[PDB]
């Protein structure tokens, strides 16, 4: 409820906020095997090669989108809401929106625009935990997510 939507904004703000400025944050988000920094490991591993995999599709929604500060986020946000709302859930459709939103916060960063990295994660995690609710619960949350892509 309140707890799913916290846990998905602490792994996806702090996953945005580490693609864009190339640092990994020095205080952990939890104890050394708790869910959230498994599932932030994971994302580090998979989220990453979706970016090099999707990059021509990535890099042309962007400038389609055309993102140059905060209203633009929120405005198209409606955009994001209509899409994902519609089809198939699954962990990969998941993993690739949340790569789509730190290939936007690495850009975010070079406009200069490093305060919208914030109300963009807000926009992603509020999307994929109201629209897909049900789905994430059944699938064990962000274990199933860990589980799903474990090496
Ligand atoms: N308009 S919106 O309500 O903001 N939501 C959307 C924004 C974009 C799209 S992309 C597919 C529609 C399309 C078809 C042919 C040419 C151009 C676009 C879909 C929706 C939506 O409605 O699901
Ligand atoms: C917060 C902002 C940055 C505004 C923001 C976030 C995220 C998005 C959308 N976000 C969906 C999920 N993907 S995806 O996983 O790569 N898979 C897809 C990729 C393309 C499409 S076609 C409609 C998207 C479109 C519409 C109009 C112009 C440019 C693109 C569908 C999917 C899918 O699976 O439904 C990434 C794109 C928009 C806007």
């Amino acid at each position: 409820e309140d707890e799913l939507y916290r846990q998905s904004l602490e792994i996806i703000s702090r996953y945005l906020r580490e693609q864009a400025t190339g640092a990994k944050d020095t205080k952990p988000m939890g104890r050394s095997g708790a869910t959230s920094r498994k599932a932030l490991e994971t994302l580090r591993r998979v989220g990453d090669g979706v970016q090099r995999n999707h990059e021509t599709a990535f890099q042309g929604m962007l400038r389609k989108l055309d993102i140059k500060n905060e209203d633009d986020v929120k405005s198209l946000s409606r955009v994001m809401i209509h899409v994902f709302s519609d089809g198939v859930t699954n962990w990969g459709r998941i993993v690739t929106l949340i790569s789509f939103g730190a290939f936007v916060a690495k850009h975010l960063k070079t406009i200069n625009q490093e305060s919208c990295i914030e109300p963009l994660a807000e926009s992603i995690t509020d999307v994929l935990v109201r629209t897909k609710r049900d789905w994430l619960v059944k699938q064990r949350g962000w274990d199933g997510f860990v589980e799903f892509f474990h090496v």
